[PDB]
């Protein structure tokens, strides 16, 4: 019998993590006593659920206790006494977490001075911030380390990749409502290399004589030897030794038919390389 009521605190709209809680409050004028109802998208709430409504002295309340997808919408306070009616609205938004709908392959062996790239596809409520991680590191953007996120798809380029570059890699996702992630391994490897030509050697009928090339790259590396078409191997005649950077024959008892060029070749991975001596004689 007078005044209707009159919202004079109108609830603020907010998004909120799933898992999370949350409450709208407003408060109200008006002749007493006010009924205060709520709505979610125009449905009565009802006690006992997923919503608790409070009423102290005219401000409402209204909690939403674990945040579910199905929670989003409108939350609505009505007001009424004898005098009249009023309503007041706030919005409710869901943010879900990222969640890597494309994910990282385990594995990968590139070749120095290569490029790679690696692409995730991730999903959750925006915005979600991606960072990307070596060896637990972050990694800074750069002319090496080309980073890109648009439409929901990660890229990480990476240029001149050397040996320093092999470890984990992790894609990394996160936004007000969690993180995801997804790793992989990088092996970066060198090819054999010979740079050097070795010098020719020579010797003498009935002599021993070495031979070596000077080897780069990433080991092991399985090597052979060669001439005039035919595989030389360690017996009594051919002494062979494959070390990491250096690999070598030693000759045994030379006669004219040794006279001539070798060949060796390396092999690993992600190359080969073939070495060119010559032994020459004497008298």
């Amino acid at each position: 019998a007078m005044a209707p009521p009159f919202f004079d605190l109108k609830p603020v709209s907010v998004d909120l993590a799933l898992g999370e809680s949350g409450t709208f409050k407003c408060h109200v004028t008006g002749t007493a006593p006010i009924k205060i109802t709520w709505a979610k998208d125009n449905r009565e709430i009802r006690p006992g659920g997923n919503y608790k409504m409070t009423l102290v002295e005219n401000t409402a309340t209204l909690t939403v206790l674990k945040v579910t997808k199905g929670d989003a919408g409108q939350y609505t306070c009505y007001a009424s006494n004898v005098a009249g009616k009023d309503s007041c609205s706030a919005q409710l938004g869901v943010q879900e977490p990222p969640r890597f709908i494309k994910k990282l392959e385990p594995s990968r062996i590139v070749k120095q001075d290569e490029h790679t790239r690696y692409e995730c596809k991730i999903g959750g409520s925006p915005e979600i911030k991606v960072l990307w991680y070596k060896d637990e590191t972050e990694i800074q953007e750069s002319s090496k380390f080309r980073m890109s996120f648009v439409e929901s798809v990660a890229v990480l380029e990476m240029y001149n990749l050397s040996v320093e570059d092999s470890g984990d890699y992790t894609c990394e996702a996160h936004n007000a409502a969690g993180s995801a992630s997804s790793s992989t391994s990088l092996k970066v490897k060198e090819p054999p290399v010979f740079r050097k030509k070795p010098h020719p050697v020579e010797t003498l009928k009935g002599a021993d004589v070495h031979l070596e090339c000077e080897l780069q790259g990433t080991p092991p590396f399985q090597v052979s030897w060669h001439k005039d078409k035919r595989e030389l191997r360690s017996g009594k005649k051919y002494k062979i030794m494959s070390e990491n950077f250096l690999t070598s024959i030693h000759i045994l008892n030379v006669d004219s038919a040794d006279i001539g060029e070798y060949q060796c070749k390396a092999s690993n991975d992600v190359g080969s390389y073939t070495c060119v001596g010559s032994i020459t004689l004497k008298a």
